[PDB]
């Protein structure tokens, strides 16, 4: 019944254990359909291991540096990482697919922000753009530290990484993530 290295989770071979991420962090890609439909899970993982679930925006191409400095723009205009709701327009965004433009995608990732009162990436500040660069090079060097492939996954005191696919449920990796922290 408890978890077991090389199943239910496995240590990084680089800890990011001093490098000030959530105790337990979602690690996560904009583009991914899977981290989209997690989304709707984490309230029941957050309550049954205990925690608030941060989040860590990863990036495997440029393309994706895109998505990134959305979600980072997102991030650093509210209170802890962007809502469930929030979330789901940023997904939807990025996942709009082949026969939609560039251009039709930047209009569905600029309405998140306005709709909701908040300040689009293009009309930044200079002092918004300096804070945007900084996250975002910040996430860019903890993903490459880490080493991380598969997404989503949780991290877990920047030491551990949860294997999602050695659980059958929710439950059950709310439970790996418990005994982790339990250490
Ligand atoms: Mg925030």
């Amino acid at each position: 019944a408890d978890p077991k290295e090389g199943v239910q989770y496995e240590v990084l071979s680089t800890s990011l254990e001093n490098d000030g991420m959530a105790p337990v962090t979602e690690v996560f890609a904009l583009s991914c359909g899977h981290c989209r439909n997690m989304e709707n899970f984490l309230p029941v993982i957050s309550q049954e291991a205990g925690t608030d679930i941060g989040k860590m925006h990863i990036t495997f191409n440029q393309s994706a540096h895109i998505a990134s400095m959305f979600y980072y723009a997102a991030e650093m205009q509210v209170d802890g990482a962007p809502d469930h709701a929030f979330m789901e327009d940023l997904f939807a965004a990025t996942q709009m697919g082949e026969g939609t433009t560039l251009t039709e995608q930047q209009e569905a990732y600029s309405k998140a922000f306005t709709s909701r009162g908040l300040v689009s990436p293009y009309d930044f500040n200079e002092e918004q753009r300096d804070t945007l660069i900084k996250k975002v090079d910040n996430a860019k060097m903890l993903s490459e530290k880490s080493g991380i492939s598969s997404v989503p996954t949780f991290v877990v005191n920047g030491k551990y990484n949860v294997l999602i696919g050695g659980h059958d449920d929710p439950k059950q990796i709310a439970d790996t993530i418990r005994y982790l922290l339990e250490k």
